[PDB]
């Protein structure tokens, strides 16, 4: 199968991507994000936008939820589903915005680590 990865792991906040192919379209990759929280206080507010090259589409469902949990008692699932017509080399930047120890915090990321069986 796909290999999962942490996509994104800082201030606590830790975000991990599993992925599933479609059966039926070789160029649809399902992606599930699950966010967690390692410190002892919520992350509120919670918000994961993505942006994938002009060639791929790109589909966000709404998340479970709009709060990362304190101590890892449980995560925001959310699900994205990425169109890669052309079987590209799979690129994603990431935009985070939560509130969490009494500030607005924001992040812009790349992930820089996608498998290959996630887009070949």
């Amino acid at each position: 199968g796909i290999p999962s990865i942490t996509a994104y792991s800082k201030n606590g906040l830790k975000i991990e991507f599993t992925f599933e192919r479609s059966n039926t379209n070789p160029s649809v990759t399902v992606i599930t994000i699950q966010a967690s929280n390692s410190t002892e206080l919520d992350m509120t507010d919670f918000v994961f936008q993505a942006a994938v090259p002009k060639t791929f589409q790109l589909q966000l469902l709404s998340p479970s939820s709009s709060i990362v949990p304190a101590f890892n008692t449980g995560t925001i699932t959310q699900v994205i589903k990425v169109l890669n017509p052309q079987k590209q080399q799979l690129r994603m930047r990431i935009k985070l915005t939560y509130n969490h120890k009494g500030s607005a915090m924001q992040d812009l990321a790349e992930v820089n680590n996608f498998p290959p069986q996630s887009w070949q």
